[PDB]
């Protein structure tokens, strides 16, 4: 994972005023009986954004996005993505 880990830049489908996708990966965890991630947040002056960064028991996920709140949504909902693997 040291050659370019997961990233892809994309917002979730219909997307509600208070929709929480941050506190809906944690709260899937205990869900599913697994650990709490942990994120950073950073802003690359080369676009000029606020990008998080997911971690979990063995996997971790980019997400580059507009606002911290934006950024923190896309990164939880990466993982949750690559979560899935299927």
């Amino acid at each position: 994972n040291d050659d370019s880990i997961p990233t892809s830049a994309e917002f979730p489908p219909g997307i509600s005023p208070t929709e929480n996708w941050v506190g809906k990966l944690q709260e899937k965890s205990q869900k599913s009986k697994l650990q709490a991630p942990i994120y950073e947040d950073s802003k690359n002056e080369r676009t000029e954004r606020f990008l998080v960064i997911c971690t979990m028991c063995n996997q971790k996920t980019r997400g580059i996005r507009s606002k911290k709140k934006d950024a923190k949504n896309l990164a939880a909902w990466l993982m949750w993505k690559a979560l899935e693997d299927g």
